[PDB]
């Protein structure tokens, strides 16, 4: 049962004794009377339960135990529960209490002093009880008691949490949705969403921060000041020179597509607008303020409960009319879909591998079903994931298909048809896929029986046959197989991952044996041509020049852009691709949630609108922008962006940057990378003293000559002889050198390239991204905590509408100050955690929501301040998410796994008062001939510069 029931009135009762109490655990105390504790009842149970006696018992108790953990743990929960049980006997009139006080106390030392081990957490408990000095600090009677008053606070605060959420959104004004079981699950995909639609927001808004070169102010707001600067922007020759008008333009040029456009206006209404370079940067700029300002402010609030409902509105204040730059370029990147999917192709050295008549039969054939988008619901494998599985299954064997830069194009060419050709037809029918189903599950049957009878415990798909029968579509099985999944994850977190593994083990066999028979029937003779990959230098040359003639197939209409789906499109163009596909995950999940729901709504709108923006994320994807130069753009941001980083002068270095074109032109496509991302303004002065392009690593690329020989005294002269040479070996110290010269070889190219410049880019904003999203965490469990606070009576003198202003206008740190006086501000303040005070984390938030990071003035500390900037933020953050536990201690496990994915190693320690300082950033140890015959090579996955100006980084002040 649901911890609290919402009545017909509008109030809301708690649905258990636990629940009440917990819910009338809180009552503030003023400053002027002599209670300064927000929670007497626990002060008055703390003053009954003696924990001097319980220690000192505890103490006695261990001391016969030897120093074993096991045993010192049964000697504390005996005494435990003796200790409980004559405080239970002699204290009668409080018991009620006592029962919930006794539970928090045995939660804390089942906790601290594991009984079984059977979890890592316990294991490493119990090996730290070994330790005199942890189990003297464990035992502290004081220390030992706060713990228990935080364990009982924190439960507190969730359960109020909870109060304001149903209020919210099931008893708001007519009971949006009906109260039931099922009204936690609903709510939790309607808040993910938004919160997510609100991450991407704050991300645009650093660009027209970036566009405008302005900081340090609301670009969103109307105000006189801020609003008299916009309007005339770019636009007083005076002021903005027409150098400064062509800096702007550049920047936009990144994100929209600008040349186009003016080359299509002078091929053919808004023509004196576009023909103007200063007019058609200013009006672009303040209509995208429009859109994302409106959409900043209608996320959250309370009259649309969903975010389709909210784009609705925004629809119908903004209308197309006054968005005609907008819709100029919906309407172009619409229509192009032409050379959209033609560069496409040569982007993956399709037309360089295989000749045109090939490349034609499979698109161009009598018109094709190659569809921009499929409506792929969730769970449906990627095909990466899918072709190493593929593989895999092939290597056991070693069908028809999955055989083996030359795989590089056959992976790239295999993609194509499988999110482009095949999925929409596994979308008409099912039975491609359902129809396999048993082939898959026999095949398994076998290899369990292939084992010994002590080894066949726990055959793979055992629950998924008790699932199956003959006649379920695909999707209601894939419901089926995501209702295990998610059903089992809040059992145990040990048996989730053991229990997702075999979901998603049987989930890849059975798309790979669908896709292998599809191929089949649909190709059949061009097989072994696809398969014989052959160079061909001037068939590349040949599609550049004729292309843009291959076709695509939409739902979107050509000719009126729908009201809603036109304010996004300023949100999407101006993300990144690392941002696009976390977006578009998104409205997948929320889609395939809501088709599972039978809420008394008939939807019919939220399915259909949500599968629009998913198919409108992959046309923003495709129809990216790729201008390479205009001659002086090359002396322009891209020379004065990595100047700093390079040794002598771009006169050296010749070789290397006039290589042959390939994809790799006289441009960099990592540079240019680099400059769109937005950050080398802050690695101009943080990574200064860095320089990415040394002499010493040019030397060894230029002047290749290794001292190596092969298994034949030949000497080697080329990576590509040493390459066949290391795969030759694959199929002594001989070969200690052969692949150490490689490796040190790839760090040369590497390091001048910039592809470990940009590796770190990506790494930058991994972290900021999370950060971003603790945030949003924060704010909305924030605005149900006050929520609930003025229901039932526990705030004064505040109204029910005073919050909804806090949080819905602006600077929402500035307003939750000024609205909360004397007892409401101390009683809001008793959830965190005064580890070591600071009494100004709370200003962290608008650090994070702003983005400050991304600019030169944000990596700046004060005289007080001794800890780097990224540890200046960390111990911020991690008090600001000290409200609840788990997200307080999520800050840097996420970390440590966002480093995990690059192989690197991050290590932190514990200093005075709880600050965590940045020890070391070490590399991994990737391993090559691992077991076999000799140790395995130990070799980094990283070279020296790498490491080094990563480590700058993050410890850009100081230690």
């Amino acid at each position: 049962k649901i911890p609290l029931r919402i009545q017909e009135d509008g109030g809301i009762t708690p649905n258990n004794d636990r629940a009440a109490w917990l819910l009338g655990l809180m009552k503030p105390a003023d400053p002027a009377k002599g209670i300064t504790d927000c929670y007497p009842l626990l002060g008055e149970l703390e003053e009954v339960f003696d924990f001097d006696k319980l220690s000192k018992t505890l103490h006695e108790k261990i001391s016969r135990c030897q120093g074993r953990p096991r045993s010192i743990a049964m000697a504390v929960d005996e005494a435990l529960k003796q200790y409980l049980r004559e405080l239970w006997e002699k204290s009668p009139s409080r018991q009620q209490d006592l029962k919930y006080y006794f539970q928090a106390v045995q939660e804390y030392f089942k906790d601290n002093f594991p009984i079984r081990t059977k979890r890592m957490g316990a294991r490493l408990r119990q090996e730290l009880l070994k330790d005199k000095t942890s189990l003297s600090r464990l035992l502290e009677p004081k220390h030992m008691a706060n713990a228990v008053r935080r364990r009982l606070i924190n439960q507190s605060t969730q359960m109020h949490i909870l109060y304001g959420k149903l209020y919210a959104y099931c008893c708001g004004e007519d009971g949006r949705l009906l109260v039931n079981s099922e009204t936690l699950q609903r709510i939790q995909v309607h808040e993910a969403v938004k919160k997510q639609a609100m991450t991407a927001v704050l991300w645009s808004i650093s660009r027209l921060r970036y566009f405008y070169q302005f900081e340090d102010g609301d670009i969103l707001s109307n105000k006189n000041p801020i609003k008299d600067f916009r309007d005339k922007f770019l636009r007083d020759t005076n002021k903005y020179t027409h150098e400064d008008v062509e800096a702007c333009k550049e920047k936009l040029q990144d994100f929209f597509p600008l040349k186009e456009l003016q080359e299509k206006i002078k091929e053919d209404a808004i023509g004196h607008i576009v023909r103007d370079d200063r007019k058609l940067c200013n009006q672009l700029l303040a209509e995208c303020v429009s859109c994302i300002g409106e959409l900043r402010h209608h996320i959250f609030h309370y009259k649309n409960v969903t975010l389709i409902q909210a784009l609705k509105r925004i629809a119908d204040k903004v209308k197309p009319e006054d968005l005609s730059v907008l819709r100029a370029i919906y309407l172009l990147d619409r229509r192009n879909l032409k050379k959209a999917f033609a560069k496409r192709i040569s982007s993956m050295n399709l037309p360089l591998y295989y000749r045109e008549d090939l490349l034609s039969r499979i698109f161009k054939k009598e018109g094709t079903a190659f569809f921009l988008y499929s409506a792929k619901i969730q769970m449906t494998p990627s095909f990466q994931r899918v072709y190493e599985r593929g593989k895999n299954l092939r290597r056991e064997f070693e069908l028809k298909w999955f055989r083996q830069d030359a795989q590089r194009a056959l992976r790239n060419l295999l993609l194509l048809i499988y999110r482009h050709h095949f999925l929409p037809e596994v979308q008409k029918d099912e039975t491609l896929v359902t129809g396999k189903i048993h082939k898959v599950l026999e095949r398994n049957r076998q290899l369990s029986e292939g084992q010994g009878p002590n080894q066949g415990k726990a055959h793979g798909y055992s629950v998924i046959e008790e699932l199956y029968h003959e006649g379920m579509p695909l999707s209601d099985l894939m419901k089926q197989l995501q209702r295990r999944i998610s059903e089992t994850e809040r059992e145990s977190r040990e048996l989730a991952q053991e229990k997702t593994d075999y979901a998603q083990r049987f989930i890849l066999d059975i798309f790979a044996e669908a896709f292998n028979d599809f191929l089949e029937a649909h190709y059949g003779e061009e097989y072994l041509e696809i398969m014989s990959p052959r160079k061909d230098a001037e068939a590349a040359k040949k599609w550049v020049k004729e292309s843009k003639t291959v076709d695509l197939k939409t739902s979107i209409d050509e000719k009126e852009p729908e009201g809603h789906l036109l304010v996004l499109y300023p949100v999407l163009r101006l993300l990144d691709e690392r941002e696009l596909g976390e977006l578009q995950q998104q409205m997948i999940r929320y889609r395939t949630s809501l088709a599972s729901w039978q809420g008394e709504s008939n939807f019919s709108e939220e399915i259909r609108i949500a599968g629009q923006i998913e198919e409108l994320t992959e046309l923003v994807k495709l129809t990216e922008p790729e201008p390479q130069f205009a001659e002086e753009v090359w002396g322009k941001r891209a020379k004065e962006a990595f100047e700093d980083f390079i040794e002598g002068n771009m006169k050296n270095y010749e070789a290397f940057y006039l290589q042959s074109d390939n994809n790799t032109p006289v441009y960099r496509r990592n540079m240019s990378r680099l400059l769109r991302s937005g950050l080398m303004g802050v690695y101009q002065k943080v990574l200064a003293s860095h320089k990415q392009a040394l002499k010493r690593d040019y030397l060894l690329w230029s002047e290749k000559h290794w001292n190596v020989k092969d298994e034949n005294g030949a000497d080697i002269s080329s990576a590509e002889q040493a390459q066949c040479l290391l795969q030759r070996l694959h199929r002594c110290k001989l070969y200690e050198k052969v692949l150490r010269r490689l490796e040190d070889y790839n760090q040369a190219v590497k390091n001048l390239s910039f592809s470990s410049l940009y590796e770190i880019c990506v790494l930058n904003l991994e972290i900021l991204s999370r950060w971003v999203g603790f945030v949003q965490d924060w704010e909305r469990d924030m605005y149900f905590l006050l929520l609930a606070w003025v229901r039932q009576g526990k705030l004064d003198g505040i109204k029910e509408e005073d919050v909804r202003d806090i949080f819905s206008e602006g600077n929402i740190i500035r307003n939750l100050v000024d609205t909360l006086k004397g007892e409401n501000m101390n009683a809001f303040e008793s959830v965190y955690f005064p580890e070591n005070k600071g009494s100004k984390y709370l200003g962290v938030r608008n650090d994070v929501a702003h983005l400050d990071l991304m600019r030169k003035n944000g990596w700046r500390l004060e005289a007080g301040k001794t800890c780097s900037v990224m540890e200046d933020y960390i111990n911020r953050l991690r008090f600001l998410l000290s409200y609840d536990q788990k997200r307080m201690n999520a800050v840097t496990k996420t970390l440590q796994q966002i480093f995990d994915r690059h192989k690197v190693k991050i290590r932190f320690t514990v200093e005075k008062g709880g600050m965590l300082k940045i020890e070391d950033v070490t590399a991994d140890k990737i391993v090559h001939l691992k077991g076999s015959r000799l140790s395995g090579i130990e070799i980094p996955s990283h070279g020296e510069r790498f490491i080094d100006t990563l480590k700058a980084l993050m410890v850009y002040p100081r230690g």
